[PDB]
């Protein structure tokens, strides 16, 4: 088998940053990925603008440059592509790790692919490849999506869209510009305070004007084929319907988490793998998490701007425990 | 069921435009797509530019602008969108037409959906939907694939691309620029003229500079997991090899075609359906025919500049036919 | 000379506007346009992105299509000239006109190459080229710019906006990207509510972050080749700087519409031309204006998407006058 | 009165490339520049897209990523104040300098502002400054433009374009989509090869297709008020025209160079600044030059791609004179 000193499960913004720092402080490193680099930005929507400024996006010592105010999609994409070049990264693409053991102060990795052994361990595996489930009658139809890609192909469609932070306001407006006749069913009584307050401003006018219809104190309980039906302060409605976008967010894999031996604690921000907040080592000795996966659920405290620090602090927590 | 008097089978835009020119000549028409209006495009690689002026892409009254001298995909998607729009044209989208059978002198259409009856057929399915088959071994594994969308997630991955037409230099520029080992092996002795001459040098100075590999009178023996075997002037070689993207070309849906009792003709100009070449209409009375799919293999005689003008052609026969 | 039935001064959107709907109702007309179409639009930032839908901007039977939601300046030059294709309009290009006169019932149109002489008359020629005075000492200095183009050669430099609209905020903006060290300088209490609603968080967080410095009741009483001296409720403050951007308004050349015979008027809401509402005549028989030049007496303000219905309104106007 | 080591006159991409190489080795430096950095690319039109790949115009050890292939006017004009930023380079903006002379172990440089004295002098001023004279009747008219920036003020006008290499045929390109009238007269026989070769073709279609008229043999002899007249092969013709670019090229400021002591050697391929090709240093000891200033003899093109190496081989030969 092989045999590296650490390995980092997750080739996203936060693992290719815990790379970085690692081989920063004299560590070698690899990189194991389900798909390719950033999967994650490659798997937004095709048109998304990312909500921070470029510079803050970036990682490693490699400005991130934009003539553009904030970054799309793409832009990304060719950094971070550039990030691994510069700093020579190496990364095990469309490679898969499905369990890890320790033994005897090391780790035993088994992948789609090899077996590998390591010292320390990094899981940087976010929480997109596991969405929340809906759990109303017909949640489970194939015209129920829990991503959105783009939306031409449903134009002149009747789409309805769950949910009310940015992803269900970003397919609204991206759903009205192709046509679609968007209903968002929100919970909630006003919108979010996490909807950024630029984008917000151009959603409103379009539900002044009547092209969108918003409708709060919403919830689904049921989805049919051909209809959708949703109660507002107890009376029922139904309107026809042709898709659903459950934009009801994501979290973590706890059932990979929990069977490497990470206990999950539950605190003042909820349900988050048990970890030290100086150093980011879980209950398991010799293995850290990054990124978002050390927020939880809650999609609002751990993003890129601040996840991406998490390396830094891996790599000396790494380095002291050589004697 | 339902009754109309005129179908179109498709509704890319030799589809759409076939239906504006019938509307013209007050003939009530449906168009019945399997996905929705102008999915060809909507089909291209994301970042694919259009090789002909937007004038020439314009159909039926509505003025296709870009600021652009050449549009590029979601432009056309938006701007057939806006045609759907402006002439008020019907589309019962993602719904496939499985069975055509004549009886008396009308046609009982059977979809996914309804059962449709009307006296005037026109078959725009075009041919983007079956991919030449590659008739090597290997060809089956998951690692080929015959359409391209994205080249992200091919970064520094080992790809082959069979074919020597504008599909294949395009994926190679996309995949070299996305940081992938690319190897184009061309069966030809020479560049394809078909290439258009404005995108061909930047694909051979990357050649110049080594920065993609060319092989000329090269054939493809063999395809594994991870090595590609090809001959070259006698001469096998073998590489690694991580994906295959076969860009060989498409052809009509031949099974469909004959399934409703049109002949297809093995004519010297490219073995294409059988039709009256100044009115469009196959040797079933009322069946016409419409866009690249009377081509029907070489796609080089017939793109959308000249198949946008079927639409008028196939309504001046189906007025004289009258009602 | 020549004579032409219609005669339009300014090729903007709603002088194009006008053109089209006298044209629908058979009216033969010229329009007389200072620089090229549309010069409004092409003096904007190069940068600029419009506020208004795609389709708020279509005149005459050409879609305005974009596939972004907003489309920006070069997007909508490209479409204004397709619009005049499509249309055949005659327009002659960088031929400003310098005197109108009404004798009999026609006019005589003075322009820098030829003498015309016309019927009817349409003036429609904003307020985006003559720019309200700034009345502080050193206004007139090299330094001191009343027009936003672009923001890179201002970087590493010292700048200053004068104005609190969406002109000054928008320039802001941009000459911090391009690395300029902004002041913003406002004679008014808050932020202007004429603030697009989607842009002011943006130059609100570069503030709080102090990107960009930003000072409510604000008045600049001195321009020196390397300073600006503004008072600030009474105490006075004298900051190096480099150039200066008086993004303070602009107004329709009121000089120009008094020489022909049009009154102004100067009541409650503002200042406008005398104009029928109902027709857009002016106390001037068969003198009619269009346009941002308009406003002034209503509460409202004017835009391409309402002041481009004056074309229509006018075209009935002049069709009952046969 | 002021006193640094070294002063580089020119702020554009060689000049901002000799300031950083010669800080690399422990110099302090000063760039005067008559606008801001890179007025060159300022100063280009507002369309302009670099023929260039964005990583050849990569300096100070600064990567210039661009999602798409060339990078456009504005992306060059946000990286190179990255470099400015990345590097902290002490820049004398909106400074003309004047007057340079020789005294003892310095030079006293005058500008609009101050007054220097310095070390090393680098002259990196390009040739984008000081246009080629025309040398007809009519040349100072103000319908007479050497520089072209945007085309929609000259749509539905007669535009004349004078010169046959990039500079013209991409102004051509531009005035023709903006719906100008566009008469390309060039002096030469057949195309220029300097043309790019995947520019030329767009251009040979508008051609061919009568939409630009191009002119071979061609010499202008008068510019009127609103005509031109011009002798192709000795026959003369003349035609209405509104204005006029003449894209005929341009060169250094060769006055300014000869005035500081520089000799200018006339040779083949051009005329070019006398300096030892190891070193870049002039005549003049302890004055050297850098960027596309250095071309003309040697019979090779200096682009950005070249031309930001001289600051690393000027930055050795000052250090080998010490201190
Ligand atoms: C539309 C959208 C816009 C956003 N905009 C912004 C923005 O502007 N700014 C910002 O800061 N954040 C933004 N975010 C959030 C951002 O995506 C996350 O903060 C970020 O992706 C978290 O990075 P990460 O490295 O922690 O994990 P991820 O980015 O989720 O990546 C983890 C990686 O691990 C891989 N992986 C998963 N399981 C396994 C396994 N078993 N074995 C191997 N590999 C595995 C995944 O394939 C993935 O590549 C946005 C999110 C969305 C959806
Ligand atoms: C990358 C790329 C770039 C191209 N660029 C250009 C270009 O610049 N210029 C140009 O002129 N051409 C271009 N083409 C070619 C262009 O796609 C075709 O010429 C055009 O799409 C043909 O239109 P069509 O209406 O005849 O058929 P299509 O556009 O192929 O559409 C036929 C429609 O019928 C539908 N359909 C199929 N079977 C059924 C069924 N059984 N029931 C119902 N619906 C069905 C399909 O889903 C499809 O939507 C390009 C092609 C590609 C792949
Ligand atoms: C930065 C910026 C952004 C804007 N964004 C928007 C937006 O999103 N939406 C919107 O609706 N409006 C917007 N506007 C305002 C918009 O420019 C005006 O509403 C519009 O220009 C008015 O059109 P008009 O035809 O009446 O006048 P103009 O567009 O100003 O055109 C009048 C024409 O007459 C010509 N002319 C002037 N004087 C004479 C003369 N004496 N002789 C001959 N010709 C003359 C001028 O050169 C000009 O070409 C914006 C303005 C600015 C500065
Ligand atoms: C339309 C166009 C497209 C081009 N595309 C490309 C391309 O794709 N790739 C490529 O490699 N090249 C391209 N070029 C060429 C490129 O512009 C030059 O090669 C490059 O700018 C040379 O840089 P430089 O530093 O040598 O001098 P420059 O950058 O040209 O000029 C040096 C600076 O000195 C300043 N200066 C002048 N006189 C004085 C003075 N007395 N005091 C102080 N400062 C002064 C000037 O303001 C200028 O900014 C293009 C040129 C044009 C016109
Ligand atoms: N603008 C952008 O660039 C952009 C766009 C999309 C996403 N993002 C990022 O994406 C990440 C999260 O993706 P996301 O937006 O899909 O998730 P998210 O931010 O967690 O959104 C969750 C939404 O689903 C609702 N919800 C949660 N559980 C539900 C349940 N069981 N039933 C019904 N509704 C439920 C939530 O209700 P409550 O509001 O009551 O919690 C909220 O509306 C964040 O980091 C976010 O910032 C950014
Ligand atoms: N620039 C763009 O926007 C763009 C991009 C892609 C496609 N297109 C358009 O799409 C259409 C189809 O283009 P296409 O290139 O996909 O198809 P195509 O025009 O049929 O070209 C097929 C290519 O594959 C080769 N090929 C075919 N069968 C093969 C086999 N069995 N084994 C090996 N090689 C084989 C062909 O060889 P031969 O040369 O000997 O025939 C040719 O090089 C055309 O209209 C094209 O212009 C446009």
């Amino acid at each position: 088998m092989q045999k590296v000193e650490s390995i980092i499960i997750g080739g996203g913004p936060c693992g290719l940053s815990a790379a970085i720092e690692q081989k920063r402080k004299g560590i070698d490193t690899l990189i194991i990925e389900k798909g390719n680099v950033v999967e994650s930005i490659y798997n937004y929507p095709t048109h998304q603008t990312f909500f921070s400024s470029s510079d803050k996006l970036s990682i490693g010592d490699v400005p991130f440059i934009v003539e553009e105010s904030k970054p799309r999609r793409n832009q990304a994409l060719v950094y971070y592509r550039e990030v691994v070049k510069h700093h020579q990264l190496k990364v095990n693409a469309f490679e898969e790790v499905l369990t890890v053991k320790k033994m005897n102060n090391k780790f035993t990795i088994t992948t789609t692919k090899d077996v590998y052994e390591c010292r320390f361990l990094t899981i940087a595996t976010g929480y997109y490849g596991q969405h929340n489930t809906l759990e109303v009658e017909g949640a489970d139809l194939p015209k129920v999506f829990h991503y959105f890609k783009e939306a031409h192909p449903y134009f002149d469609q009747d789409v309805v869209i769950i949910g009310g932070k940015n992803s269900a306001i970003d397919a609204a407006l991206e759903l009205e510009k192709a046509g679609a006749n968007v209903t968002v069913l929100y919970r909630g009584g006003d919108y979010s305070p996490s909807i950024k307050p630029w984008i917000l401003p151009n959603f409103t006018a379009l539900v002044n004007h009547e092209k969108i219809d918003m409708e709060f104190n919403a919830n689904v309980t049921q989805i049919t084929e051909d209809t959708v039906t949703y109660e507002v302060n107890g009376e029922s409605k139904t309107i026809h319907n042709d898709y659903v976008f459950a934009m009801i967010g994501y979290h973590p894999d706890y059932e990979f988490l929990k069977s490497v031996g990470i206990q999950i604690n539950t605190n003042e921000f909820g349900t988050a793998p048990m970890y030290n907040k100086e150093t980011y080592e879980t209950n398991i000795e010799n293995c850290y998490i990054a990124g978002v996966i050390a927020a939880g659920n809650d999609a609002n405290t751990i993003f890129i701007e601040n996840g991406k620090f998490h390396g830094g602090i891996i790599a000396q927590s790494m380095l002291a425990k050589k004697q």
